[PDB]
């Protein structure tokens, strides 16, 4: 029933970089998804108390959300693009694991994921 602490967005000893791919992930990928009309359920960690989802964190053991990803990008938490791409994919997969096909939240995730896939297709080559 209770909420876990959110995923880490700061860790001083963790290796990190500012690469042109990571800059694209923030300026193009995150910003495109964040402004979408269906972004709002994904802009912060799932609040299992408020949403009355006492099973959520018993089923979803690797939670992820765009609020976390935004903070990780802004605070240069990542080493490479793949780490960030994996976070987006975790977020989508979590939604499909927890919910039913055709549920509103799944339809919203699908719409965001289509855009994500389009933008990652244009990920720039490493400089
Ligand atoms: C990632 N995520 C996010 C939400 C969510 C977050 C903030 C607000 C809201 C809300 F309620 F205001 F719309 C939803 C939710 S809500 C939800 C939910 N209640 N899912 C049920 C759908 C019907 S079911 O039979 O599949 C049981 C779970 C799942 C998720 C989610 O994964």
């Amino acid at each position: 029933s209770m909420n876990p602490p959110p995923p880490e967005t700061s860790n001083p000893n963790k290796p990190k970089r500012q690469t042109n791919q990571l800059q694209y992930l923030l300026r193009v990928v995150l910003k495109t998804l964040w402004k979408h009309q269906f972004a709002w359920p994904f802009q912060q960690p799932v609040d299992a108390v408020k949403l009355n989802l006492p099973d959520y964190y018993k089923i979803i053991k690797t939670p992820m959300d765009m609020g976390t990803i935004k903070k990780r990008l802004e605070n240069n938490y990542y080493w490479n693009a793949q780490e960030c791409i994996q976070d987006f994919n975790t977020m989508f997969t979590n939604c499909y694991i927890y919910n039913k096909p055709g549920d509103d939240i799944v339809l919203m995730a699908e719409a965001l994921e289509k855009l994500f896939l389009q933008k990652i297709n244009e990920l720039p080559t490493e400089e």
